[PDB]
């Protein structure tokens, strides 16, 4: 169907920047939105950012203008540019894709996930 591969993890000092990349393969025409989630230490996964196919970007409350999500048709990729990082941003970040696919009988909503990219930010 739709597969995702993630890269761009690292460890940086407070104030630094990182970029996450997510490459989609397979039925990428079916993708309605790509997004980023994260799991901070000992917490549950939380929503970070989404970008719909028509170009509407939304961000979690903790983002505060510091991260930028973009999508590239040429590479069927989504990216998260992360600036002004803080220890609180330490987490495993997961790429996701939402869309609708035809299973041969009905249209079905799907969600695909990457395997997660480690991010560490220390004071």
């Amino acid at each position: 169907k739709v597969q995702l591969q993630q890269s761009g993890g690292g460890a940086v000092q407070t104030g630094g920047s990182l970029k996450l990349t997510c490459l989609a393969s397979g039925n990428t025409a079916s993708i309605r939105a790509m997004g980023w989630y994260r799991r901070a230490p000992g917490k549950q996964r939380e929503w970070v950012a989404s970008l719909t196919t028509t170009g509407t970007a939304d961000y979690g409350d903790f983002v505060k203008g510091r991260f930028t999500i973009s999508r590239d048709n040429a590479n069927n990729a989504a990216t998260l540019q992360m600036d002004s990082l803080k220890p609180e941003d330490t987490a495993v970040y997961y790429c996701n894709a939402d869309g609708r696919r035809f299973d041969g009988a009905r249209w079905r909503e799907y969600e695909s996930w990457g395997q997660g990219t480690q991010v560490t930010i220390s004071s």
